[PDB]
């Protein structure tokens, strides 16, 4: 079955660097279809350089962001419109698959790391389902609790209130439940950390998540995040006109 | 031509992460054997795990520093002399004579595929820019009809090398024949790229690569610590993430 990975993206110095290991990370895995959406107001050349000498299979979309500041609401709703074939493909495959098209929706963020094992877990998913995720939500990782192959619970602490206690890295969607729920989407007015709930919640019930990665003892992926990098010299020799030349790319 | 990835890492939070990627990103470069040296006081089962699992060309050792892995690249340079000391993978260093050339990357970093595609053609001492590392956008030697005439650096300009761990590769031979260079462990802050180069060769004969210095194949990043609050507040309810479940 085919992967459609969602990913959101804006530029800053270690944008290239993110989407570098990223496609690297997705080349190694088959039947794999990249949705890259841009937070800008019109394709770069950056990532459309990358997506086109990446050699793998790519939707390139775009579409710019708009208290709680929720990122990539909007750009994982364009993947998600694109799929439904409301268009939008700035490049790439232009064209979404047709409806009855058997495929398997994953919304991966561009800094997490992501193991070639984890897709082979989501390639079988019926309606939604769930592996445990490292590094996030304050915990070493954040899982839902197994018993006979059925989700009982959820191995989490912060807002344990929420229906979905999950990353959005914990989970996939089968594109057929997406397109028969045309009303599922991400809601950028959610509170803080609701956000995957305000998907999930219209498409299933916690009790049918499908426990995949070993019923849920193996961690498949991972929530890293990058350090901002130090521009202390860069800023000192650009006021003296000696900055990195801008024509190298980074 | 063979490369020899020396790579020192340390238990940690992300250890498991940065290895997962740093590995993927090898099992897409031909003709590459991994060098993964432990900052611990014994080899353990998740780095044996998961070289076992990667498919890759590896060889395992370990060292512990009582630091920014100078003890285990020294390892990895000592067992490429010969002097053994592997506990896992491939025993058996390069026999005496033989071609290659060693890359020494850091756990974190970010590479591209293309890198490893320019350290091949290795005489000497090759060279090229880093992304995001010194204060930087970049740093990288400067230029001029394939000769390196200068670098574009500002933190300390004083180094002889002034550049990353990251941003050099040195040819096999070059290593055997100057069988006393070596990582000083001692060398201050930022010195630790000349305490090598400077036993092997001179700045003037750098071989630029990633044509001529003017693209941009590897990033000096770092990863964030993660929070651990909440783990923190369910150990004291007895209930903190179960250990068998490796991270
Ligand atoms: O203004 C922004 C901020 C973030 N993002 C992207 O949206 C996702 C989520 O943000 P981030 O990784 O920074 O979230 P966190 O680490 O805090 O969950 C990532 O894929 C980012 O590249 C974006 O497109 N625009
Ligand atoms: O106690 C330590 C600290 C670091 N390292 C490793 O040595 C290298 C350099 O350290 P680090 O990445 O933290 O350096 P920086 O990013 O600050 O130059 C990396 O491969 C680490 O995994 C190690 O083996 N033991
Ligand atoms: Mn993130
Ligand atoms: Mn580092």
């Amino acid at each position: 079955m085919t992967i459609y990975v969602v990913t959101p993206t804006y530029a800053r110095l270690v944008q290239k660097a993110e989407l570098v290991r990223l496609s690297q990370t997705l080349s190694l895995v088959p039947r794999l279809h990249w949705l890259l959406v841009e937070d800008a107001e019109g394709p770069t050349p950056l990532v459309s350089g990358l997506l086109a000498a990446s050699g793998l299979l790519f939707t390139h979309l775009v579409v710019l962001t708009p208290w709680v500041h929720p990122r990539g609401v909007e750009q994982r709703n364009k993947a998600l419109d694109w799929l439904r074939g409301r268009g939008g493909a700035v490049g790439g495959e232009k064209d979404p698959p047709p409806p009855g098209t058997q495929g398997v929706v994953y919304f991966a963020d561009d800094d997490n790391t992501y193991s070639r094992e984890l897709f082979e877990e989501m390639r079988w998913t019926r309606g939604v389902s769930v592996w445990p995720v490292g590094l996030v939500g304050g915990l070493r990782f954040e899982g839902p609790q197994v018993q006979d192959g059925r989700v009982v619970g959820f191995h989490t602490a912060w807002e344990p209130s929420r229906p979905f206690p999950v990353d959005m890295a914990g989970f996939a969607v089968a594109l057929p439940l997406l397109l028969d729920k045309p009303n599922a989407q991400f809601d950028s007015t959610a509170p803080r950390g609701h956000l995957e709930s305000s998907l999930l919640s219209h498409l299933v019930d916690p009790k049918d998540l499908e426990p995949r990665a070993a019923n849920c003892t193996r961690v498949l992926v991972w929530h890293t995040r990058t350090e901002k990098p130090k521009m202390k010299q860069e800023e000192q020799l650009q006021r003296q006109g000696r900055g990195s030349d801008p024509a190298i790319e980074v």
